[PDB]
């Protein structure tokens, strides 16, 4: 029924290097907001059951994430689309990091890295971060013009991660470095990068820095994650490495892409950035991160049958949520193509829909976000763009790499 081209593939990297497929999934929310969307021999994106469940209405992505018990992250983890000829033992090494990891294994990792997302803790980086993204737009708009991306987005979410992992200064720009090497690999700008490489040279750090704390204990987040508490739960050397890999991406290219995408629509909507820059109302981050879905898609795995709003999952079949539609679903919002900064509530999944997975990073993104636009606004806040965005070419990011913009107008 749903009218879509023959071999269309919603997790297909050559659509999201082009643009994202709007119309395609408001087709399928109207048509069929649960469809499966079969995949050709050998075009898999290294899953090669041949194809998956759509999942495009945001009561469904719901629905998946809170049914964990059913819906499992271990089983094949979350992302829907690698290079189709990826071992499959490359796809297993997810499993390692909290993300793809059901309970109760995941249970005990979420409560004990808890420990260094409370409010407090975060709270902690506010004014740190406050005065780095003050620096970086003071920077940017000096320089006159250049890549929003790498001069606006790129350093202060991966100031966040440093500060939260108390990183010394003078070891933070190998760690960027790492970091930013993760993933992209699809993109042929990217080609040469090595994800596994970064990633050792990552954990060896971070294990390293674990194996200090112990022999040297401050008041940090870090020892905190290390020392035993009253349960005598604690992260081991290497587990507390895989948390470090696991924020090396998780709250890198994620936040980045909301603030480029959140620039972006401001442009696209003049209205909206001159009652931003006068009363800086902080559920702006909120919208901005509908608006980006930074996040595309996760997939999840059915470990038993279910059957989901009228249609049967088989045991073993992958359902792909589809962020980008869910933030978009027209039943749950009013005006979703709207540009509303100032929306409240606002129910969007760009950080997942509740459940055990639930984005532990979602409240440090929102103030990332809030500080760096109040800051575009103290120091550049009329700035027009002057080429279009460079879309990543990826199957589950939604990523801008370059967009070259005039910080003076
Ligand atoms: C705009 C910014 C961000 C977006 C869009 C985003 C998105 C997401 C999504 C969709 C998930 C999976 C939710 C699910 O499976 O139900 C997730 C999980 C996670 N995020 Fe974020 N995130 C952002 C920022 C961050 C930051 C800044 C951090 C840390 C510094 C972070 C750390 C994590 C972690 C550790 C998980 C795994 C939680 C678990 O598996 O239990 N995220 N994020
Ligand atoms: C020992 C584990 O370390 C890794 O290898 C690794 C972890 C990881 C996590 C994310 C990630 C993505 C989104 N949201 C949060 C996290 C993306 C890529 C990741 N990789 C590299 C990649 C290389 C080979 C194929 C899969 C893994």
């Amino acid at each position: 029924s749903p009218n879509l081209p023959p071999g269309f593939d919603f997790t297909d990297p050559a659509i999201y290097a082009e643009r994202l497929p709007v119309a395609e999934f408001a087709e399928l929310r109207s048509a069929a907001p649960i469809w499966w969307n079969g995949q050709d021999p050998g075009k898999g994106g290294g899953f090669h059951d041949g194809g998956f469940w759509a999942i495009t209405k945001l009561n469904d992505v719901k629905e998946i994430s809170r049914h964990s018990d059913v819906f499992s992250s271990y089983e094949n983890g979350v992302i829907p689309r690698f290079k189709n000829d990826i071992a499959r033992e490359d796809i297993e090494v997810q499993r390692f990091v909290m993300l793809n990891m059901d309970a109760p294994h995941h249970t005990r990792l979420r409560k004990i890295i808890s420990r260094g997302f409370t409010p407090r803790a975060v709270g902690r980086l506010h004014d740190e971060l406050q005065e780095r993204a003050q620096a970086i737009a003071a920077e940017a708009a000096a320089a006159g013009s250049g890549d929003f991306v790498e001069q606006v987005s790129c350093e202060l979410p991966l100031q966040a991660i440093a500060g939260l992992l108390g990183v010394p200064q003078e070891d933070r720009g190998k760690l960027f470095h790492w970091s930013n090497e993760m993933t992209g690999n699809e993109d042929p700008e990217y080609a040469h990068i090595d994800p596994k490489a970064s990633s050792a040279e990552l954990i060896g750090y971070a294990m390293k820095m674990a194996e200090e704390k112990a022999k040297n204990p401050a008041d940090d987040i870090v020892t905190q994650l290390i020392q035993a508490d009253i349960d005598g739960e604690k992260l081991s050397d290497d587990e507390f490495g895989f948390f470090v890999v696991m924020l090396a991406v998780a709250g890198n290219e994620t936040t980045r892409n909301s603030i480029t995408q959140g620039m972006m629509a401001f442009a696209e909507h003049p209205d909206q950035w001159e009652l931003y820059k006068k009363v800086r109302p902080e559920t702006a981050a909120d919208e901005i991160v509908r608006w980006a879905t930074p996040v595309t898609a996760f997939q999840r795995t059915a470990l038993r049958d279910y059957e989901l709003s009228g249609v049967q999952i088989a045991a073993g079949q992958r359902v792909v949520m589809f962020y980008r539609s869910a933030n978009f679903d027209e039943e749950v919002f009013q005006d979703p193509f709207t540009f509303n900064i100032l929306r409240n509530p606002n129910p969007h999944v760009g950080f997942g829909g509740t459940g055990a997975h639930y984005c532990i990073g979602a409240n440090l993104a929102r103030m990332t976000i809030n500080l760096i636009f109040n800051a575009v606004a103290d120091h550049m806040p009329d700035l027009k763009p002057i080429s279009a965005p460079e879309r990543l070419r990826s199957g589950w990011l939604n990523g801008i790499k370059h967009w070259q913009v005039d910080y003076t107008g």
